[PDB]
């Protein structure tokens, strides 16, 4: 959840918001180790429930999200239903565990390609065009993340937009991401320069991946 | 319906057969002028019912078809339901009126392209990949006719097969068609040659379109 003024500005200027619970357990092995564990349900529940209690009156918020990259655990299904019960006015989405689990109203993959399948075991990233028509599938698809804009990037961006415009159930996505997470450091003469991972003696680090 | 031995040979050699009623009203304006007219229901009904009565014990017959290029009329709906009632063992298909009407269990377009939409009013031929995922659509898609093999043709055939293999609900199609409808004529010297439309003094004619 963002600084409260963010929603006020989105209400007034006009932007659709996905408001997202502060839950990410990316580094766990497997990713759902905590989210499938009932002992972590209390802690997870408060990150979801308290977000809804704070932000449910903002018109800019159109979609709730259970968090990010925490696999798919029974705790997600429980909190999905909690939101659906408390606030019927907004769809709930969540990408973890393969982007099309029972904890999501929207097929919301990250970095699924337009035409190319990436058939990873357990959590495949189908071509988005293919994903829509999988046997029994009926939901809209909106990429929670796509077109990773790291450095000299956004190659193939037009391929997404051609597809979004051709397929009714391909309803767009959220580019990753808005702003480089570089930090200011200063040389011996006080001149500022942009620093990334590792530049503060931080180790292990993931270098320029913050930008 | 074919010569009765055909089905015997398909039973024994092993070919899947679509058995199709002898109903085609292509030249009507609009195409459904007779098939939507209850006056023509009796004539139509016999072409469907007597086919099913004849061929229903052949294992090679896996799908019933209500005919060809006769638009979509209420008579199709009645006869679709008749077959479903009398023979639940086989899906019923029919392409007329846009290939995805209430008279077909299978989206069965003719000459719909792989990636390119052709958005004709009333009867669009969507990209087959796009067609599968239209809001609310869940049926399998098998082209009743594709890859018109007229003369030096079948360019882009590989594109169909790539899509068939990638998409579960794209379950293939029927090439148009098997054998040139040329007829043997003889010249002044009694030498045989292959003839097409118009070569018998027949007019109006559609020339080489029979091949
Ligand atoms: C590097 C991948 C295995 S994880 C990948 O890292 C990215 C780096 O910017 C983003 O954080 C994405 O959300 C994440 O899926
Ligand atoms: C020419 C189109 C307007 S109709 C087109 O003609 C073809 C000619 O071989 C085939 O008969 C197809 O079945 C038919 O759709
Ligand atoms: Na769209
Ligand atoms: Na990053
Ligand atoms: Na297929
Ligand atoms: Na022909």
């Amino acid at each position: 959840p963002n600084h409260p003024l963010w929603y006020t500005l989105c209400d007034r200027y006009g932007l659709y918001v996905v408001d997202e619970a502060n839950i990410e357990t990316h580094g766990m092995v497997p990713m759902n180790r905590l989210t499938d564990d009932p002992r972590w349900l209390p802690a997870m529940s408060e990150r979801v429930t308290r977000m809804v209690q704070r932000d449910r009156n903002h018109p800019s918020v159109i979609i709730w999200s259970l968090g990010d990259e925490s696999g798919h655990g029974a705790n997600h299904d429980a909190l999905y239903r909690w939101i659906k019960s408390v606030d019927p006015s907004r769809p709930v989405q969540y990408e973890g565990g393969g982007a099309d689990t029972t904890a999501t109203d929207i097929i919301c993959p990250m970095y699924a390609r337009v035409d190319e399948d990436q058939p990873f075991p357990a959590v495949p990233k189908w071509s988005i065009k293919k994903w829509l028509s999988l046997p029994g599938e009926t939901r809209p698809l909106i990429l929670c993340e796509y077109a990773h804009a790291m450095g000299n990037s956004l190659g193939g961006f037009a391929k997404y937009w051609q597809a979004f415009r051709q397929y009714p159930r391909l309803q767009g996505g959220f580019v990753w991401d808005w702003v480089d997470q570089s930090l200011i450091k200063y040389d011996e003469n006080g001149n500022p320069w942009s620093a990334y991972g590792g530049d503060f003696g931080d180790t292990p680090n993931d270098r320029q991946f913050c930008m």
